[PDB]
């Protein structure tokens, strides 16, 4: 196990990659405290995990149920090493000019309260314990933190933004606390879109993702959830990780190495190279 | 004169970086729309620059106070060519350690609401204006829109986040209107922050922050925007990023300059 | 005219991109020095600008014919307040694959000697003129300097090396030489290939960039060679680019903010807010 | 044990960087093909690591000896798993003032040969392995192929360029190998560099250069390659570029680290 006896608060966990990472370190040893908005998901990963599992029913934009979460982490399990802030919502690539008057300004404050102020939060509230623990922060990010088209000014916005909380945690956590990012690709998650913009019962994986990307990544398909948590170990583990802070992992596929005409430069090497 | 027959709307264009811009956009023979939320600084460059300025005093936040400044815009020049979302809030370096858990929520509205929302309604407000002269949008960035320490969290996010709105409007806004961010850094402006909140001066860390080894003076910077609201020059150039601020990013670990004594050194 | 008075020295500027440079340069007031390879072109850049334009024979390769422009640049002109280089060799995009192995070590020197090494000895021969001006550098990047698929692996390493030297030089120069880079997208110009690989007289006019940039760049189109200019102007101007040291502007129809699916994200913009 | 049954073949591993990684690939139940110039240290890997590693004495600009390399590992272990192209040189920082015109050429092509010249021969000697295993490169770049300050312009050059080699072998290799990019910093190794040349310590500079405040060992920078090199972890990367220089580019202004005061602040 990468990872035994340590401790993760993960936020958004009870769907998605969140939930994957919750899987994931469990496997490697870790005990891991779940804050999520959604109860009955929250039980279902607490009954499949027996004791390695905390789950805190809150929202990421309060700092009080942040700040709980980190609480029942600590009554739980004595600390907390490695703060993944991850929950997470979509616009949909809803364009600027798609964007209803009427609506703009309740978007922008959906998406930016729960992409952005709820990493926020959840860094404020676990602070006491990272620098205790001296532990490391490991924020979800995205390609559409890097590139644009994978969401609209909205979703874009907040991805550069935690690009930029990365590098101001970094410097401001230093020496006692690291501070990294990683930024996966298209994943066939629950991801929702907000109220404003009628998205909150759209789901991520009703959207025909792999067929889109089997044409658009390097790599010629789109990886598995399972296959997405392996970089947040890398980042939780202290013996393999520890000059990283600042860290910014494209983990997507290849979308930024893409080709002009294909995304790939040899589907026909094997036979290039005859074998 | 580069920009006879050119107009521009810039907000926060009444102090500061947005000040210069206004006067270097009318100098080069632009007329200039203006949306502040100061009435008083309004009123000096409306008497400073005659009918080539006109200001509309509203808040950056409001996209119906953004609706009127294109509208004005329009009803006085009959065209936007050229857009500087340019107002921004900046928070005094607060560390997280140090938002209290009281302020940040509001802290987080406010410096978010100017800074990018902001930015996102004076493009949506004069996005059929844009589209119809084929025109540009230049948003104002700065450093700590790609380095730590120049903003803590709330301010370095906002900055990081138009990075973003530079390359998704560059994007989406194609092939008609072309976008793209300027970063300044390195000046001495009176950023202020919000009511929310109540360090050390650019001149004390000069000579490990500034491989120019100088301060520019704020008309210095206007240069940039200029070149991309120029159509006949920066044409090529849409979601490009362009560093202004001295070098910051290009500075050494224990002297931001290394070669110092070169005329020295080369017998100049 | 933005630039009365100056002085600029190009490197590579009897064809192509350097060319137009030059064109632009002596109609904005500068007086403008030439190394290039080819004597009957430097000629013909010298009866059309009667006076503004020296040219000098030599290799960018030798620092000899380097310092020889240098000098000739002062003896004609007085100072250097601009370095361009700018000469350069294209790879044809040849994949690794493809690159035989009897021809794999000279197609190496050669692409770097010209790509690089050129550039640095251009820098270090007119380092006492721009010391003595305060002038600076302008580097030609390419978009093969941040982004795959423009090169193969020779020319797209070359370009990310002047990404290196734009970094490196604008702080080993200052305070006394700004250091900047412009990095073009395609442009029909005269550009070779290397003997190594029997592109010696393959030149990229012959290739169909017009027809293939169309699809590619958010712009829509690709640009005029007079378009490419306009952003040296600038790292040439004085009063406009002082603070500007270690930029590097993407001037390339937006090739790193394109579509995954389309280039663009608003071709039909003018009819969804209908005008 | 991470790696069992898995072959790598890493260039410059008898020293410094790659020596760490010859041990710990080994420890991961990897077996460890090694191409490095110094046949005394290719001695002491091969007594220190039993069968599990074979060592080929031969020069990284050479592509023989890089055939030799790939072949031998083939011969020995059946396959190539992962290749860490790693061998490289440094300049001592030798400012562009600072080289002589008479020994600049020779230098230019020493430490291009090695440092990218090597890495493009390492990946073409094992392109028909990697492909018919479906491995990894992984090339070793530093601190100086994104910030100045590292090297002079040859070595930053050097290792820009290698960034390049990421993005375009990424993309010409896919949807095959994936390709990713290490870059250490903050390391002590003994970095050599050409005849050609005959930079104050990183202990006299941390506080300026380094936010974790720290040294680390070798050892510790060996887990981002393991990490690459694990097709079961890092299969959604390919073309990554991973700063493991301690966070050189996200450090302050006047100090690296912001935070610390934080124990005493928190009242931890
Ligand atoms: N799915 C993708 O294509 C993709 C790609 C790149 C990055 N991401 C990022 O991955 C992260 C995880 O999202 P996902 O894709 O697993 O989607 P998901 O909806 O399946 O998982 C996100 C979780 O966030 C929780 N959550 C949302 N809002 C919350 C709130 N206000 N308070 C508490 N919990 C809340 C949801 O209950 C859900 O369990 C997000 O940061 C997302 O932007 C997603
Ligand atoms: N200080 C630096 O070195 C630095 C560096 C990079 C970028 N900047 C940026 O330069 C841009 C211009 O700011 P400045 O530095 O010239 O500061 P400034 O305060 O002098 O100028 C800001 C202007 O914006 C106006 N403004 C502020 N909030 C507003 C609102 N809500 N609605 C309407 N107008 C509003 C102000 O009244 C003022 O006229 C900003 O985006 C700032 O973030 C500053
Ligand atoms: N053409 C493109 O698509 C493109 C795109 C991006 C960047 N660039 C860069 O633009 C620059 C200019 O090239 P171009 O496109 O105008 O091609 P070009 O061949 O038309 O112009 C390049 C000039 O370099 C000169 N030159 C080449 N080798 C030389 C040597 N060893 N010594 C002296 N002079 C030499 C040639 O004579 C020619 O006049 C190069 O740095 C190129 O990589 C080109
Ligand atoms: N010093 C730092 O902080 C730092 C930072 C980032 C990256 N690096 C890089 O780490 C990698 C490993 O180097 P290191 O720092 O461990 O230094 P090192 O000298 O200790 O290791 C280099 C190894 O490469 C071998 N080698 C050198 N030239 C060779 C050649 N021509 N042919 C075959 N083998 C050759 C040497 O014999 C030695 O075993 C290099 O690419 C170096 O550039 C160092
Ligand atoms: O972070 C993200 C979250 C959700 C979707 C995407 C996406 C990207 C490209 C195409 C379609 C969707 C994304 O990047
Ligand atoms: O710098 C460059 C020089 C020559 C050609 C290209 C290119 C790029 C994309 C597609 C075709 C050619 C390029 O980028």
């Amino acid at each position: 196990m990468k990872l035994t006896g340590e401790v993760a608060l993960i936020t958004g966990g009870a769907s998605g990659l969140g939930r994957a990472l919750v899987d994931r370190f469990v496997a490697e040893g870790a005990r891991v405290a779940v804050l999520d908005k959604s109860a009955e998901r929250l039980r279902e990963l607490e009954v499949a995990h027996g004791g390695n599992a905390v789950g805190v029913v809150g929202d990421v934009r309060s700092l009080q149920d942040q700040k709980r979460a980190a609480e029942r982490c600590l009554a739980a399990f004595g600390k907390i090493d490695t703060l993944i802030p991850n929950a997470g919502i979509w616009d949909y690539s809803t364009a600027l000019a798609d964007l209803p008057e009427d609506k703009i300004d309740a978007a922008f404050d959906d998406i930016f309260h729960v992409n952005v102020k709820g990493y926020i939060h959840a860094v404020k509230a676990c602070l006491p314990a990272l620098v205790s623990s001296r532990g490391s922060v490991v924020f979800t990010i995205s390609n559409a933190g890097f590139y644009p088209n994978g969401g609209g000014p909205l979703y874009t916005a907040t991805k550069h933004a935690v690009v930029g909380l990365v590098r101001q945690m970094a410097f401001e956590l230093a020496p006692h606390v690291r501070v990294n990012g990683v930024a996966p690709g298209g994943m066939n998650t629950d991801l929702r879109g907000p109220s404003s913009l009628g998205l909150s019962e759209q789901s991520i994986s009703s959207v025909p993702l792999a067929d889109m990307l089997k044409s658009v990544l390097p790599i010629g398909r789109m990886p598995a959830l399972e296959e997405y948590t392996g970089a947040y170990v890398f980042f939780a583990t202290r013996g393999d990780s520890l000059p990283a802070t600042g860290a910014l992992l494209n983990y997507d596929g290849g979308m930024g190495v893409r080709g002009f005409l294909t995304a790939a430069g040899g589907a026909d090497l094997p036979e290039k190279l005859n074998i």
